[PDB]
């Protein structure tokens, strides 16, 4: 097998929390478990990806000043991994199926940064492309963190995943980010 | 005094925090300490919201079921105070001020979404254009988190911010996201 380097398990872990969140908010703007579900699968990834970092840092140091340094690495995995396991409390309340306060759906709507919903069109010019070559995030501000296609979820989809007519993306960035996205989704822009 | 809404101070909430992970990223990438000041000082905002939260919520409801709605809000604050808390750990390693495996600045710097900063020279079109004006975020996707003005910070700046040649702006965004805008930032793109 090809080893692991540090900074890849910890690329993974950072990224893979980010998305965590965002589909954590994602789970309670849809009261969707599904979704739910795929945070709490994230946050043993982010347990494994945890404990690789641990086994990786204490093989790879054997002196004071290189234990010092891969310290510092641990301490700050450390953080990452409280911060998936608040993501995974907001799953839970959605699995649990708790009544929601109306404001919590309007709260992720009306931040900063919200999640939204795209509708894709047959029509759109984004039919057909992958999200490399369109590099969504780059191209509009707006980060794809999942896809509904029919009766199948793709968490976190990667460059290589085309998009068709009927898919339903699920965004993150600021509204009048979301709004040209789904402009460009409807075909109303070319 | 005008009271504030439940939504307002969640909204606030849930903003804040996102801005302080961000900057606790940047105070580590760029191993400064001003940055990291801001993080705790950003932590004991969201004490005081969530404080705020509270009392609105235990003032709000009367009966069982308005009480069970304003807990779902409490318990999603909750998880957000503790990201908070995280956010604020990685902040005190850099004004502790220990020297960091190398491994982490590159980490922070080849994710999917990375920090960056970006010298904004005079013949650029932003310069004299405020961040509203600008909508960046929607725009470009970069989402200005900081910017550095000579001896001086400003976190979180809001629209009415004016872009100034000699601004280093820190950005969260893809890579190639942030190097359009070093594009645009360097006047190279009209
Ligand atoms: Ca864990
Ligand atoms: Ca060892
Ligand atoms: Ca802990
Ligand atoms: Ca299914
Ligand atoms: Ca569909
Ligand atoms: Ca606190
Ligand atoms: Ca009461
Ligand atoms: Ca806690
Ligand atoms: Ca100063
Ligand atoms: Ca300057
Ligand atoms: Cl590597
Ligand atoms: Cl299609
Ligand atoms: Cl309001
Ligand atoms: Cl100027």
């Amino acid at each position: 097998y090809e080893p692991k380097s540090v900074k890849e398990i910890f690329i993974e872990m950072k990224d893979t929390v980010e998305l965590m969140v965002d589909l954590a908010y994602a789970s309670l703007l849809f009261g969707d478990k599904e979704i739910a579900e795929e945070v709490l699968e994230l946050e043993e990834r982010i347990d494994l990806l945890n404990y690789q970092l641990m086994m990786h840092s204490v093989l790879a140091a054997r002196n004071v000043k290189e234990a010092e340094q891969v310290i510092t690495i641990l301490q700050i995995a450390n953080a990452i991994e409280d911060i998936s396991n608040a993501a995974g409390d907001l799953a839970k309340m959605v699995l649990e199926g708790v009544e929601l306060h109306p404001v919590i759906k309007e709260t992720i709507l009306e931040g900063e940064e919200i999640i939204g919903k795209i509708q894709v069109y047959p029509e759109s010019v984004i039919v057909g492309k992958t999200l490399g070559e369109l590099d969504l995030a780059t191209n509009t501000g707006v980060w794809i963190i999942a896809v509904r296609r029919g009766k199948r979820w793709i968490f976190g989809p990667n460059e290589n995943f085309k998009i068709r007519a009927g898919d339903v993306l699920i965004g993150r960035g600021t509204r009048t980010s979301i709004d040209h996205l789904k402009e460009i989704a409807r075909g109303a822009i070319r």
